[PDB]
């Protein structure tokens, strides 16, 4: 229920990504750029969330993703730690689909559940704060990947991780 158009949130942005102007398109750079220390960056972990957090309804967006290694999306809980180096859990508040060692994940904890939906180009991310999931589903034919559920008690906000060269995410369109 209702598309959204989301921005990426430049005060949240840890400095070693590479921002598209267009606030649509995230990769990693090779160097930290001098970037104002804001206290909603992330100093540490490769993350960025959107500029817009949902309290309640039900809302989808579209997102790009590499084919190489190195990325993961979904959502945060707004109080999801900026500074100092922090696990990439469900526990620290965020919960992603990731890429890495060529294999599809659901970052569930302590251990992280393997998808075996083959090759991903576009990933519809479905929020759900009534029922309180949030669903992934491949674009092509709409498969659903997976759904975490959570009882969200604070805003939500998208979420965006790339940890290597070379690989991109991008909101789409």
């Amino acid at each position: 229920e209702e598309k959204v158009e989301l921005t990426l949130d430049p005060d949240t942005a840890n400095p070693r990504l590479i921002l598209s102007l267009d606030l649509k398109g995230v990769r990693l750079g090779e160097r930290a750029q001098d970037l104002p220390n804001h206290p909603c960056r992330f100093d540490t972990n490769t993350r960025v969330l959107a500029s817009c957090g949902f309290s309640s309804g039900r809302h989808h967006w579209e997102v790009e993703v590499g084919s190489k290694d190195g990325w993961a999306f979904g959502v945060a809980r707004e109080s999801v730690r900026r500074k100092g180096l922090t696990p990439f859990t469900p526990e620290e508040g965020v919960w992603a689909l990731q890429l890495n060692g060529g294999q599809y994940w659901a970052v569930t904890s302590p251990e992280r559940s393997p998808l075996s939906c083959g090759h991903l180009s576009r990933v519809r991310v479905a929020l759900d704060l009534e029922v309180g999931a949030v669903s992934f589903y491949a674009v092509e034919d709409m498969r659903h990947l997976y759904t975490f559920r959570v009882n969200f008690q604070e805003r939500v906000f998208p979420l965006f991780s790339v940890c290597s060269t070379g690989t991109y995410l991008r909101i789409w369109p």
